């Protein structure tokens, strides 16, 4: 049965999806205030994003809409850039997860399709992929100005990779992106177990050495040697020791307390500088460290993500709208009439971001306890009150702190839809059977996948 929070959910993501079927079906994002869509890589990426999202709520009519959209609109021949981890982590993780959903194997041929058409971006001199593929030429390349990829999006696609290769009996998908993740394990440059933000193709080594971000370019890496671990039935133990190792870096390097709350946040280190500048990104860290003691990582990793899940849910409810901006400041030392949250003009962006729900799932999952529900359905009923556009949709907003102006930047992402309120859905549903933890792992746009149980 669904309760009051799941019903208020289903309801949200209705008048979401109204707007994408009346004025963008089958592009990439709905710009529901202008009532028209954008487009980035012309393949249905809001759709796909929100087809588990779809089934796990129940919405089965529009599920089989969208089925048959897949099943005759989605082509992949096009002359088109794409980059290789948004590809994968949505478009091809959101094709396995429906696969494994609803059984359809119509969405792996599509993975398997999708998948090949990525390959060229790993040849390279050092194997460590390029940003950017052409899923219709052929050519891959990296960004104008560099030869670097980022870091996380080279350590970010393995989930994909890999359960492909394990569907298709195809190694070349899971060779591929374990070359990445093995060179990695062996690279000098790490500040115990912090990685830098880029990589060099050419030489398969770091650069922009000595700065260490939890945040954008550096956060998934993280997730990802977790989520690797608990995917091939916790048998890899060198990701397993690298997030070890990894999370120790964060408390010894990167963590402080805010003022006046004493608040537990991560900053950025640059050649040894702190900076107490946080990625709302960052809030992915509580989930991931609080599955990881779910499957036996060490109590003190519990102790963490319950501090910075409060610092998350505050970094939401000390803004004026209750939703977090893209980044704030927090302040070392006391700032009289000054909250913990600090945001500069520029960084007053919401959009409509998943990271703080995600991170309230784990949280309740493994802790039971109901506050961290309180917390999304207050997070959700901010996003009711000031993104919702009448004609349907949800938008982006510019000004977090303006209630009475937040200022839509007229762009629903796909990650709301397929993140956002599978996230809520599944933090007030009163069901542990239902994607377990035990049985399946998500991926960085919440696209569930099975755990490989062991030998
Ligand atoms: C710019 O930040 C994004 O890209 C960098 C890689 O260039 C990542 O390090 C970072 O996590 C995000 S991707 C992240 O964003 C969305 C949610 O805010 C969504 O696409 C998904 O959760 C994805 O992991
Ligand atoms: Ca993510």
């Amino acid at each position: 049965h669904l309760n009051y929070r799941q019903k208020g959910v289903i309801d949200v993501f209705l008048h979401a999806w109204k707007g994408y079927r009346k004025f963008a079906w089958g592009h990439d994002e709905l710009k529901p205030v202008s009532r028209s869509f954008s487009e980035w890589f012309g393949l249905g990426l809001t759709l796909i994003d929100a087809l588990d999202t779809m089934w796990i709520l129940g919405l089965r009519k529009e599920f089989e809409e969208a089925r048959k959209w897949v099943s005759k609109k989605l082509h992949f021949e096009k002359d088109v850039d794409v980059n290789l981890f948004e590809s994968t982590i949505r478009i091809l993780g959101g094709l396995l997860s429906a696969y494994h959903l609803s059984g359809d194997s119509l969405f792996l041929r599509k993975a398997e399709d999708f998948g090949n058409r990525l390959m060229p971006a790993f040849r390279t001199p050092s194997k460590i992929p390029y940003s950017d593929v052409n899923i219709g030429t052929g050519v891959a390349h990296p960004p104008r100005w560099t030869s670097d990829s980022t870091v996380a999006e080279v350590t970010s696609i393995q989930l994909e990779f890999r359960e492909l290769s394990r569907l298709t009996g195809d190694k070349k998908f899971q060779e591929a992106v374990e070359k990445v993740t093995q060179h990695i394990h062996g690279l000098s440059g790490k500040k115990d177990g912090l990685v830098p933000m880029f990589i060099n193709t050419h030489s398969g080594l770091f650069t922009h050495l000595g700065v260490f971000t939890l945040g954008a370019r550096a956060d998934s890496y993280y997730e990802y040697l977790l989520k690797q671990w608990i995917q091939g039935g916790k048998q890899e133990t060198q990701l397993l020791e690298d997030y070890v190792e990894a999370i120790e870096g964060v408390r010894t390097h990167l963590l402080r307390h805010s003022e006046p709350s004493k608040l537990t946040f991560v900053g950025e280190l640059a050649h040894g500088r702190f900076s107490a500048k946080m990625d709302h990104l960052v809030c992915f860290l509580p989930g991931t460290l609080a599955l990881g003691v779910y499957h036996g990582l060490p109590a003190s990793h519990m102790e963490l993500a319950q501090e910075l899940m409060e610092t998350c849910y505050q970094m939401n409810r000390q803004m004026e709208t209750g939703l977090s901006p893209e980044i704030v400041h927090f302040n070392l030392y006391p700032q009289p009439g000054r909250r913990d949250v600090e945001v500069k003009p520029a960084d007053r962006h919401n959009l409509l971001r998943p990271e703080t729900v995600e991170s309230l799932f784990y949280l309740y999952r493994v802790t039971g306890d109901r506050k961290y529900q309180d917390w999304g359905w207050e997070i959700l009923q901010s996003f009711s009150r000031f993104t919702r556009v009448p004609s349907g949709g949800y938008s982006s907003i510019n000004n977090v702190q303006d209630p009475q102006k937040p200022e839509p930047r007229d762009k629903m992402e796909s990650f709301f839809l397929g993140e956002t309120l599978k996230y809520l859905f599944l933090l007030f549903s009163d069901d542990p059977n239902l994607l377990s933890l035990d049985a399946y792992v998500f991926n960085a746009e919440a696209h569930p996948l099975p755990i490989w149980t062991p030998a």
